[PDB]
């Protein structure tokens, strides 16, 4: 993963933006680096995380299709978010 990545300009899908926003604020366009912060507090502040992120129980399941994820799959993580938003 190219750290150009984090540059990238997207839009989330309304979902996730849901979500984005219960830690920062709203947004048309955001950065990779932005959303990947976003949803990294996210799990942080609701405790989803003590490698393992439990989200059965949370939104977060519901937008990434799982019940748990290793916050070290870091390619698996990109292909989650990627559902969730557009490029532009
Ligand atoms: C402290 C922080 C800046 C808020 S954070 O680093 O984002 C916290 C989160 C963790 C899920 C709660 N997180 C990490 O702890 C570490 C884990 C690692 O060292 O590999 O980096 C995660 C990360 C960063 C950038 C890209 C990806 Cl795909 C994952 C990264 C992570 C981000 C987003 C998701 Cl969905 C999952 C993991």
């Amino acid at each position: 993963i190219p750290a150009s990545e984090q540059e990238t300009l997207v839009r989330p899908k309304p979902l996730l933006l849901k979500l984005l926003k219960s830690v920062g604020a709203q947004k048309d366009t955001y950065t990779m680096k932005e959303v990947l912060f976003y949803l990294g507090q996210y799990i942080m502040t609701k405790r989803l995380y003590d490698h393992i992120v439990y989200c059965s129980n949370d939104l977060l399941g519901d937008l990434f299709g799982v019940p748990s994820f290793s916050v070290k799959e870091h390619r698996k993580i990109y292909t989650m978010i990627y559902r969730n938003l557009v490029v532009v």
